[PDB]
């Protein structure tokens, strides 16, 4: 590819059929070879499927990189190299004008559906590119052509709908995503189509969305509730954000997040809320219920310590689908 780049550099910067034919066809075979390798690595069912995502790890805080662990993908280095080389092949195909035209021709001559392997590989290059609308269209193409590949389509739609500032369509796609994910448990990521890597990513997605929806100097209370509920995930990393939420509630003093004692299964949450209610965290009026009934409800909930966190978080996600109304901001 780079020998051709030097030779094609010379043939492009300035019939000359040989150079253009080489730059198209040699790239054509190498592009299908590398794309076949990539989609034989990720989503291997076309010849656990893997998906090229964008995980926002810092929810408490041509030159793109894929953050894939060596555990879920032990051959991640050369798979990433093959994806990069095929992306460069596609870029060099569409870069030179004659190469662009006759590559479009040769790809149109074969199955323009791009099957599923080539279609997935196009979705992956486009998501890695930084452009998400053609990625979303290619994922719709997948869904038309197509937890197996439904997990693939939904999770890729989620990461292409995040796209730096949508924050709602991602939530809807992800909510429809766990509907297929039933299990009792900061850059682009490549995670499998299983719960272990998709559930934390989806929860971080909702956490970031509701964090940006909540801390906007407004009086939105439901967003604060969603924020606290999702923050239970991965303690004690959410310590500072919970402290900020407590300070905000002390400033306001009108927390009305009914169904509160149905999702908040954390001892520290309840101890802090009781701290706020006695004299010293202020005298903060808390409508956590849909005087005695309040302490009585906290006494029921301290008895529910444990209650493995993903089960209750998934129950919150599926039962309270009305979170899209607060997600509108």
């Amino acid at each position: 590819l780079h020998r051709m780049k030097d030779l094609c550099r010379y043939m492009n910067n300035f019939a000359h059929a040989k150079y253009k034919n080489q730059v198209v066809y040699s790239t054509m075979l190498v592009f299908f070879k590398n794309a076949f390798q990539y989609v034989n690595s990720i989503q291997p069912s076309l010849f656990v499927p893997l998906v090229l995502l964008e995980d926002v790890s810092n929810v408490y805080g041509r030159n793109r990189h894929i953050v894939v662990n060596k555990a879920e993908l032990a051959n991640s280095t050369e798979v990433l190299e093959s994806f990069k080389l095929a992306r460069e092949s596609w870029e060099l195909l569409y870069s030179l004008e004659f190469l662009d035209k006759e590559f479009t021709r040769i790809c149109l001559a074969w199955k323009t559906d791009t099957w599923l392997w080539l279609r997935i590989f196009l979705t992956d290059m486009i998501i890695y590119q930084g452009q998400y609308k053609k990625a979303i269209a290619s994922l719709h193409h997948l869904a038309a052509l197509q937890t197996l590949e439904h997990q693939r389509a939904l999770i890729q739609l989620a990461t292409c709908h995040f796209a730096l500032g949508e924050y709602r369509m991602t939530c809807e796609k992800v909510l429809d995503l766990m509907c297929y994910m039933v299990l009792p448990i900061s850059d682009l990521k490549l995670l499998p189509c299983t719960s272990k890597a998709i559930m934390p990513y989806c929860l971080h997605l909702m956490l970031a969305c509701f964090k940006l929806r909540a801390f906007t100097d407004n009086r939105d209370d439901m967003a604060l509730g969603h924020v606290i509920v999702l923050l239970q995930q991965e303690w004690p990393r959410g310590e500072n954000l919970f402290l900020k939420a407590v300070n905000k509630i002390c400033q306001q003093g009108n927390f009305q997040y009914e169904n509160f004692f149905n999702y908040v299964t954390n001892i520290d949450m309840l101890e802090e809320f009781a701290y706020l209610r006695t004299q010293e965290g202020g005298k903060i009026h808390l409508e956590l219920l849909p005087k005695e009934d309040f302490r009585l409800a906290m006494e029921r909930q301290v008895s529910r310590c444990g209650e493995n966190l993903m089960v209750v978080l998934h129950r919150f996600c599926i039962n309270e689908k009305i979170l899209l109304l607060q997600t509108l901001t």
